[PDB]
C-alpha cells in the first residue's frame, strides 16, 4: 500500500483542523451580520448574506459527518478525502469573500 495510509492519516487531520476552523470562522459572521441587520434593518442584501450564512453553516455540518465517518474507517477512500477538500476549499473561499462583502457594508 506504499505511503497511502500515511497520505490518509495526514489528510484526515487537516481536514479535521481547517473544518473546525471554518465552523468559527462561519459562526464569526453572525455578529457581524446581526450587527448590520441591527444598525441598517434586514434589507434584501442583508437577507441573502443571512441565507449564504445559514447555508455554510448547515454543509459544515454535514461534511463534518463525512469527515467523522471517514476517521471511523480503518481503510478510508483517498477519493473521498480529496473530494472533501476540495469542498473544503471552496467553502473557505466563500467564507472569505463574505467576510470582505460585510465589512464593506
Amino acid at each position: 500500500s506504499g505511503l497511502v495510509p500515511r497520505g490518509s492519516h495526514m489528510m484526515l487531520a487537516a481536514l479535521k483542523e481547517k473544518l473546525a476552523a471554518l465552523k468559527e470562522k462561519n459562526a464569526a459572521l453572525k455578529y457581524k451580520l446581526a450587527a448590520l441587520k441591527k444598525e441598517k434593518g434586514e434589507t434584501p442584501e442583508l437577507a441573502a448574506l443571512e441565507k449564504e450564512l445559514a447555508a455554510t453553516e448547515k454543509e459544515l455540518a454535514a461534511l463534518e459527518w463525512e469527515l467523522a465517518a471517514l476517521e471511523a474507517d480503518p481503510n478510508p477512500d483517498p477519493a473521498k478525502l480529496a473530494a472533501l477538500e476540495k469542498k473544503l476549499a471552496a467553502l473557505e473561499k466563500k467564507t472569505a469573500a463574505l467576510e470582505y462583502k460585510l465589512a464593506a457594508l
